[PDB]
This record gives structure tokens, sequence and C-alpha cells, in this order.
């Protein structure tokens, strides 16, 4: 269902590029900013290239009147290092289970990752903003 939502907000605070790849939602949809019933594809975000003080939002949500919320993983990867993972995401918002998940690992020492704003208690994990710093 559409109540089953995030925003992930990647927020480039650094001085050099950071690129989003492997973008995969495994239930649910991504969908235009602020339109639910607008379908978007991964590829309209897989790699590209965010650069300082730059923003990239995926969103993503439950699909249409479905008994199943949205889940997925993306990778953040250094692109000046051969695409070298800095961290990996994983999300999930689950329908008729009160427990959200934002997991990030990875251990990539050359860059500080932020995130905040998300809720793991009932209803949508909600507006993740993602801070990217290369160190």
């Amino acid at each position: 269902a559409y109540a089953q939502w995030v925003i992930i907000i990647i927020h480039n605070v650094g001085s050099k590029d950071v690129k989003i790849k492997n973008l995969k939602p495994s239930w649910g949809k991504l969908h235009a900013d602020g339109d639910k019933d607008t379908e978007v594809s991964a590829s309209k975000y897989e790699g590209t290239v965010i650069k300082p003080d730059e923003k990239l939002q995926i969103n993503a949500c439950g699909r249409s009147d479905a008994a199943e919320g949205t889940t997925g993983t993306f990778d953040l990867v250094d692109p000046a290092d051969g695409d070298k993972q800095v961290r990996h995401f994983y999300w999930d918002c689950p329908w008729g289970s009160k427990t959200n998940t934002w997991t990030v690992s990875g251990s990539n020492t050359k860059w500080m990752i932020e995130y905040s704003g998300q809720n793991l208690d009932s209803g949508a994990l909600g507006t993740i903003t993602v801070d990217t710093l290369k160190k």
C-alpha cells in the first residue's frame, strides 16, 4: 500500500563526487517526487554522480492497495576509486508490521556517512537524509 513509504535524500556535503549504484527495490515501487501514482524506474537514478552540494531524492512505496510494502537496497560508490563501495543501504517499510528497517553497512574509511529522519516504529520509514563526505 502507499502508506508503506520512504523518501531517501542523498546530500553530498563533501568536496568529492559520490555515486549511486545497484539501486534494487525488491518490494513495492519507486515513484516521482510527491506523486505515488507515477512509477519511476531505478534506471532514472542508477549510476547518478552526486556532485558536491547536490542532492538526489528517491521515493519508494508499496504498490497500490497491496498487502505489501517497500523494501530495497542501493550502494553509494566512489567514482574516483573504480566505483569502490562507500556504503551499502537496506530499507524495509513492511505492510502489516510495526517494525521498519534502515541498515547502513560498509568499511570504506575515506568516507563519512551520516543519516537521520528515519522512523523504525510503526507506519512509514519517513524522510531519511543521508549526508556523504569524503574525508
